[PDB]
């Protein structure tokens, strides 16, 4: 069977990156070995007799076509990078990425077996909306999926839904897993107005910065640090559905705050209020958050 196949070769490219690459995290060669150890588990229990959930377009077994096709991909860029400033970004936007697609393959076959039918979003009016308009499925494509997302909240077409897109596709894929949309539905919170919130803090607020790791962020913080109140937010890509805010404390030193159950305007304003969420990226312009 092809799936057999797809997942041995995948286990393979996984292996020769990782010996291509003999530090903190996401780290290629902490990723690499885990996402290999994960997919001879899939393997494995896809033998099984059942265990595939319900069948058919958004399944397991659609997820894992369209997964090992694009880590095929991402493992082919890799490739033709490594070694037998420029480099260092294009291996560190690609370690996020392969953290993206490791915490989403443990997400949804945690020990190698299949969960994405029963799958729980972190929100509760997004995980309804998940399972009232997608069903059982875990994965759809993109264009399906903005489609469905429309019923409730639509994008304007053009390059806003591409900036949404950008943002909810982790994997870089393409397509949207239900992990993915319960990362996004988190970060963006509430509900109700989900993608207003999403277009004032990740299109319109300088302070948001996408696909850069802790260490890309606090090289960029101490070009700020003789000016306290600086701060950028970013989503974690080590600590899936969860921000973390990099800030110029008073003193001059960087700090990190990060929210709970609190929407991120909230968490804002609130630090806006008692001085500690001031210049953006540095910036005078702090946007109003109401
Ligand atoms: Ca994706």
């Amino acid at each position: 069977w092809e799936e057999a196949r797809a997942l041995g070769r995948a286990v393979r490219m996984l292996q020769r990156l990782e010996e291509q690459c003999v530090v903190s995290p996401p780290s290629l060669r902490d990723l690499l070995p885990r996402t290999a150890q994960l997919l001879r588990e899939v393997a494995h229990s896809r033998r099984a007799a059942g265990g595939g959930g319900p069948g058919g377009p958004g399944g397991s077994g659609d997820f894992l076509l369209i997964y090992l096709a694009n880590l095929e991909a991402k493992s082919r860029q890799v490739a033709a990078l490594l070694p037998p400033s420029r480099l260092r970004r294009q291996l560190a936007k690609l370690a996020i990425i392969f953290s993206h697609m490791h915490a989403e393959l443990h997400a949804l076959f945690p020990g190698g077996k299949y969960c994405g039918h029963m799958y729980q979003l972190t929100k509760a009016p997004a995980h309804t909306f998940w399972r009232e308009s997608c069903g059982a499925r875990c994965v759809l494509p993109w264009a399906e999926f903005e489609s469905l997302l429309g019923t409730c909240h639509p994008v304007e077409p053009g390059c806003t839904a591409l900036a949404l897109r950008t943002t909810i596709d982790l994997t870089c894929s393409g397509h949207v897993s239900i992990f993915e949309f319960d990362v996004f539905t988190r970060l963006f919170q509430p509900w109700p107005t989900l993608l207003k919130n999403w277009q004032l803090l990740a299109v319109n607020h300088p302070g948001y910065m996408a696909f850069l790791t802790y260490d890309e962020v606090q090289e960029r913080l101490q070009a700020c640090r003789d000016k306290p109140g600086s701060y950028i937010f970013r989503p974690s890509c080590t600590r899936l559905g969860q921000w973390a805010i990099g800030y110029v404390s008073s003193d001059g030193s960087i700090l990190q705050t990060i929210p709970a159950n609190k929407p991120l305007s909230q968490v804002l304003l609130e630090g806006q209020k008692d001085g500690f969420y001031l210049y953006p990226d540095g910036k005078t312009h702090n946007p109003d958050l109401t």
